[PDB]
Formats: C-alpha cells, sequence, structure tokens
C-alpha cells in the first residue's frame, strides 16, 4: 500500500490501553489483542483525525478491503463498526454481522435517505472464530469467508457517496457499536481497513490456495 494504507481500528480507539468495555482475551493472531465485548458504549471512538484521515483513503480509492476475524454469540445481530453522527443522532454507515437473518449487512445513509443491503449466505454468527475479508468498491460488496467462500451484494449507492469531505466533522467511527440492541457479542479482533491491495492478495498471504 501507500502511506496512510492501513487502518487499525482497535489500536486507533485506544482500546487495550483503556479497560472499560471489554476483556482482553487470545485470539487467532497471536501477536496481538483480541477483545471480549462487554460494553461496547465505553470503548472510545477512533479520533478525529484518524477518521479523516481514513475518509481521504476511501474517497481516493472509491472503495476500501475491511478484514476482520470475530467469535459471534449464536443468533444474535451484531455491528462491526458504524459511522455515529456526533449529533443529530443516527448513523450514516454500518456493517453488522446479522446472525439472526444469516446475513452481512450493509447500510448507508445519504441525504437522509437508508439504503440498507444484505450479502445473504453469510452466517458469521457460530460458535467459532472466522475471519472475514469484505471487499467494497463502488456499489459492488464483495464478502470473502475463511478461505473458500464468496458471497456478494450490490449497494443502491456507490460507497464514496457516504464519504464525503468532512465526513469526520459530521460522524465518528465507533466499534462494535451499533444502532439499537445491535452492540456485538462476542469476541473481534484485528478489524482493520487496508487500502491499495486486492482479496487476491491478501487471501494469498494469509495462506489460502
Amino acid at each position: 500500500g501507500g502511506d496512510n494504507s492501513v487502518f487499525d481500528i482497535f489500536e486507533l480507539t485506544g482500546a487495550a490501553r483503556k479497560g472499560s468495555g471489554r476483556r482482553l482475551v487470545k485470539g487467532p493472531d497471536p501477536s496481538s489483542p483480541a477483545f471480549r465485548i462487554e460494553d461496547a458504549n465505553l470503548i472510545p471512538p477512533v479520533p478525529d483525525d484518524k477518521f479523516q484521515d481514513l475518509v481521504d483513503a476511501v474517497r481516493t480509492e472509491k472503495g476500501f478491503l475491511l478484514l476482520a476475524s470475530l467469535r459471534q454469540m449464536k443468533k444474535t445481530r451484531g455491528t462491526l463498526l458504524a459511522l455515529e453522527r456526533k449529533d443529530h443522532s443516527g448513523q450514516v454507515f454500518s456493517v453488522v454481522s446479522n446472525g439472526k437473518a444469516g446475513t452481512l449487512d450493509l447500510s448507508l445513509t445519504v441525504q437522509g435517505k437508508q439504503h440498507v443491503v444484505s450479502v445473504e449466505e453469510a452466517l458469521l454468527a457460530t460458535g467459532q472464530w472466522k475471519s472475514i475479508t469484505l471487499f467494497v468498491q463502488e456499489d459492488r460488496a464483495q464478502l470473502y469467508i475463511d478461505c473458500e467462500k464468496m458471497e456478494n451484494a450490490e449497494l443502491d449507492v456507490p460507497i464514496q457517496s457516504v464519504f464525503t469531505r468532512d465526513l469526520a466533522s459530521i460522524a465518528r467511527l465507533r466499534i462494535a457499536k451499533g444502532g439499537v440492541n445491535d452492540n456485538f457479542q462476542g469476541v473481534l479482533q484485528n478489524v482493520r481497513f487496508v487500502f491499495g491491495t486486492t482479496p487476491e492478495d491478501i487471501l494469498r498471504n494469509k495462506g489460502c490456495s
């Protein structure tokens, strides 16, 4: 990638330092902390200036790669991340692992209208550690789950539609915290936006064939 091409959300929030809202536990990556969510309201937001870097990256690429490892409580609907209005309450974007529907839901709010699509057949809420690679480009969403499963969906509007200039002045990025009653239940690890790479590159380097 180029400069500012990897954004580790938990690192950005300083959640490993803090103590409230989560427990540090082990995950698939032995070199980094995993986060069992306790009260996602208390996990700090990504700082404004870091979020604006992330926004500029998404705008430039017209897309992103979002990687996440998760161990999600079965039959729960859990927000992986969301862009919450600083206040005129509501969200402008979320990624939700929907264990009720067996989907990964992508929601975007543009000009005060909500546009939501389900990636179907994306049953992430099992007993177990799962690793995802979500590639969003223009109005397309492509989800790889572990190594050998791919599911796709199209958005009503392009992703850069949401990621406008000083989105940072209107919203902040929260991890594991969503709308109403949709906070993540379970463990998360290595929730990272990555730019200037392809899914193929990610998968090859994670040992998939």
